[PDB]
């Protein structure tokens, strides 16, 4: 039973009339059966038909014994985040996401709990980064927007190895691509708002996790600090999710069509992108992964010309993120970091020329068409 | 300018339309203007035009300098909470909610953070309890469900005198009854699932704050833990809150009309309302709010009677919370804390026995009748 | 069991988990359980549990055997509409609404069903107009915007007794003030986007029916027509009528003091509000209707001073319709019908410069200062 | 610009903040700029700011000078309907959909408009049913279930003959792989329940037009008779389009597949497909069409066999409409239309054995796994 075949089915066995779509519960309270006890629900901040309907999919789909849902991708973040007591340590990636960087710079800090950051992809430095008391190792791979990889499957014994958790944000990858708990990850993470809805307009977040008293650990956060995802945000993803395998199929075809068209260009100086045979960790990643994906990035020395490819494109919004049907241009060498001076770009490994392309479900000769009459029309 | 009249003040300056209803942004992303430079918005999680003109209004009310929307009530109490740094101190009552309760004694701790526990009617533990490390005071009066009052202006006073925050859970009270920021609060924090809302259908907290600093602090952790309410709940708040004022009042009067009825019934030993001239704390309360809402409970020295009242009462709805326009009935101990035990639902200053009721909007001659029959009917 | 205490009845036999908001079935299709047989539901068009939650509640509020919910109040006025055979006759008040009067010039003719306008005032023309052709007789008490009463139980002994159905249009009254189906009327209508809703914010009209074969025909018409309001509105019109015995008994009362200010103010020739004893059909309203509602009208003789009234009051907004929280003034003549002549503009009972006022629920202190203060701002 | 390019475009110009997603304009009534004049948007009902983006995309998909949307589908089958006056006639294909049969018996009669019932396949049936008294032809094409072709060109030149307009129901076929008014026709008729919205949660219908006069006279009754649609819908609708080109391409593929392995089973008698190179009408169909589309049937001369497939199935849903990302399943035969007696479905081209498949956008080797373990199960 294939995933897209999986991402239509509607198992809802508490609904009466079996609606085509899954009943929206928008309501905070439920009766109770007595005045001793309770019935299955009777808080939404505790538990919500719509929210299992979709956090139980998305367990399925990443293969995980269960699955939670949080108001957004960094709620889910930093609920992980509270799950390392005082005096214990992570190690961080250290290329790892700005509302990452930010979690583990500005605020991890504040609770006791210590801050090791690494290049996952170097396994010396993260052996010698596990220390004694290290209760988390987080990743993300590829990285962002370089595509560095990274190997999960023994990143995931070295930390093991501790009796440490495993933090894999597949984000970039999603559920069709990847499963990290198959891996040796532990708690796999999802910001929603990008490929699960695909389609720009709701926020959510997403642990898929692996182990029962882990998950019940999650539960008691996600139900304590009350951040579960909203029953319509849930019923916005359950709409979206549906034709997720179907748009990351177009949209990964069409970003390995741009980033060949771009690879052989004049005016472009490197593409980085794990679906390049020529891509360093590309045989690596497939080895993980069934696709490279839909968002990409390159260089070309040339900020005036970078600024005007992303300003001058007629197809491409200029926008964040990535994963939605629409394609989106950036870069974020100079705008993901406005605040990022000569010093404070170059202390993060990109450069203010960069541009970075999420590919949409557009006809690709019409998204390669415009690029290609914006590279003739930069003036000298 | 009244609060009824400033609850259906539409302020939308963005909106080209004048439509009679915020318009509702359900969206993730906004395009940006150029490569460089953002827009006013740029990330739902970062801000929203509706949620915007929600926070608007909620400042206005609570006479305070910014206010915060978050997914949930818990969800602000956790963030004011990721306000206090590692070994800091807490001062909060022990009266305090539920969840407060279960955030206080299992999740603060694993930030190094200490708590206290006080009896904040008390105003000597208060002064015991408050020292140089303290850097939050947290309140809550009426307490629930004994309505016990706290002095609010002279708990700030010593607080402020330690250089601590002062944060006060206005969700019993709401808006129109009291505006903690003019007695000394720093932080003023409503369950707005509550009275707020008003329909028992949207799940949402707000934080109503004093000092630009502090507000920076706030929305600092309100979009770094990615947990604003989200748009579509923000339009359900905007729409409920518009009767508010008008709910409130047919609700109010009639919680004092049912208290009578049963202050004065020979099966009922207390009964317990801060609206009642009776009532220890009646000119206290009355002195710092301009009413007693609408939430009250008896005891009747028989869990077998209440129960029974709970179970028979046509009118009233056996479910948690409060503030909604349909009348609800509980009972805290048994309920509330139903898995508690002998001593351990004791342990609790709440017999029992003890019956809550919320009042909503119905006919109170429907709702007095109704329970007069359960007394009527209940097996000896 | 009273209206109020109706309103906030939760009767949802359907759901398993007895949310205290119904559950919105957003789903045009249901899956059917065998090959051969149907279910309870099968598609939106023909029915759905979340319009049938409200056109139930509406059924019993205005004592009617069956009520159906529409896209519209117009799409509900064109469905009784539709229920007239060619060559038949319609006999409709003058007075009849704007969109009501469109479609009786306009498009009830398209059928070759003839249509007869009277001053439904006047029981002799009645009288007169009714043949042996008329199958409907289409009255609206008070009539807008002069608050013309009609004598309803009269009019239908008529028309019955010539075998006619009579239709009252009851928007401006509502379930709280008036139910026609107990005078004899055979279909009451309204504009649930009036005050059944009450916030300004859906487009909803309603049809409360007697007897079952009229019934299954108004069925027949909303089926086939493919006009039943769907159901994110029925949601909001099941969640806004909660508080409309609330928002009417607040709102008619602000109508009765305005009215009251404006009856005895200077600048002021006639006011136009059944409430006012001194006003031609009081007794005959109130014989009637438990109330005078909340829209009246004033002529001030001045044209000039009607608009400065409306444009230069704070607390009112311009804008079509009534029945919402928020406190609504226009002009009828210069607006309602703005695109009207000198002889156009009085070829309908009004004068151009009748100012109508929907009162809200905001303090009636700030909306009368609100007036005089433009009364007295007035360029002379 | 490809199609696929043109359905995720945002060309929402009035929106100040470019958000991504069409804000959602979920209100009544507007506020007026003056006493006097209105502005651009005043009441919903009339026109919407959400509706006109959506409004607004599919004329350009249909290459329409406006478009217009209702309520549901038949809303906008029965506006169509009301253009013909007294005394007038319709040439309706005798084929035509359910309820578009139901209204052009029951209901058009009533309005002393004439219908004369046809096989749109036979041009000189359709000369001789031209009459002088002739205003409206209207068409279907595919047919449902068996898919015969008409030739909509020469249909469009009889018909323009006598002054009379041309409707074709577009339903089958959406935007994407026909575009009717290319081909003679005045008015494209789409049930946007289907294809459109693609996700079988939303009612819809849509009436693109050619000829500003013509436009004007249906904006008169989606105006009047009050049946646009509502602005949630409408905004679920462009949510959906946005990969109506990405779910055609592959549910269409689909369905070729299956048709092709159906065609050639043992236990399987006829298959209709107008993709299959043997359908009679097939290059007629592609003369004036891009695609087959994603919906067929075939029969088994055995009733017992054919419902063991529909409800043995267990990756197809038992459902009505088609169009969805779910594949469904029926006997339209024995089904739609169960009320259909031995000579009730005799009197209607179809067999009691029939079943309609509408394929989804799974995996389809799923499909016809699912299927061919069907037939290997019915015992004998
Ligand atoms: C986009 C992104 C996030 C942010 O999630 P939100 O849902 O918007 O808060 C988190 N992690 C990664 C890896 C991302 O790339
Ligand atoms: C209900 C309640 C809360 C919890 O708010 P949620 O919206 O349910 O997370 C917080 N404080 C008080 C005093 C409450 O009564
Ligand atoms: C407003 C009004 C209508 C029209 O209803 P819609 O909901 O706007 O279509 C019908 N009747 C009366 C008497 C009205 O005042
Ligand atoms: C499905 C169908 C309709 C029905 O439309 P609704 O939107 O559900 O009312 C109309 N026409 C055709 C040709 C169809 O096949």
């Amino acid at each position: 039973a294939s995933v897209s075949t999986l991402l239509v089915n509607l198992d809802n066995k508490f609904d009466p009339f079996d609606a085509m779509s899954t009943p929206l519960y928008q309501t905070a309270t439920f009766k109770q059966p007595s005045a001793i006890e309770n019935g299955p629900y009777d808080y939404t901040r505790s538990g919500n038909p719509t929210r299992d309907a979709l956090e139980s999919l998305l367990a399925k789909l990443d293969k995980a014994d269960r699955a939670f849902c949080f108001t957004s991708g960094m709620a889910a973040l930093s609920a992980v985040t509270h799950l390392i007591k005082n005096g214990e340590e992570i190690v961080a990636g250290d290329d790892v996401y700005g509302g990452s960087d930010r979690l583990l710079s500005q605020v991890v800090p504040r609770s006791g709990v210590v801050v090791k950051r690494v290049n996952t992809t170097k396994l010396d430095e993260v052996a010698a980064a596990i220390g004694p008391q290290t209760k988390l190792v987080w990743l993300e791979s590829p990285t962002n927007p370089r595509q560095q990889i990274s190997d999960i499957r023994k990143i995931s014994e070295m930390a093991h190895a501790q009796g440490a958790l495993v933090l894999v944000d597949n984000s970039i990858m999603s559920p069709v691509l990847s499963r990290p708990l198959e891996l040796g990850a532990d708690i796999v993470m999802h910001s929603a708002t990008k490929f699960i809805a695909g389609h720009s307009d709701v926020m959510a977040g997403v642990l898929a996790v692996k182990g029962e008293k882990l998950a019940k650990e999650v539960y008691f956060l996600q139900n304590s600090e009350g951040s579960g995802l909203a029953p319509f945000d849930c019923w916005l993803c359950l709409r979206g999710i549906k034709t997720m395998a179907l748009r990351i199929e177009k949209q990964q075809e069409n970003a390995r069509k741009i980033a060949m068209y771009l690879s052989s260009h004049p005016r472009v100086k490197k593409v980085y992108y794990a679906g390049l045979p020529d891509h360093p960790g590309h045989h690596l990643h497939f080895s993980q992964a069934k696709g490279a994906g839909s968002v990409f990035s390159f260089i070309t020395g040339s900020v005036a010309l970078s600024k005007h490819l992303v300003e001058t494109t007629k197809y491409f919004s200029i926008a964040v993120s990535f994963g939605s049907v629409k394609s989106l241009i950036s870069m974020p060498c100079f705008m993901s970091h406005a605040s990022i001076p000569a010093e404070v770009r170059e202390a993060r490994g990109l450069t203010e020329d960069l541009v970075r392309i999420s590919a949409g479900i557009e006809d690709v000769d019409d998204l390669i068409s415009d690029l290609d009459i914006a590279f003739k029309t930069f003036p000298l």
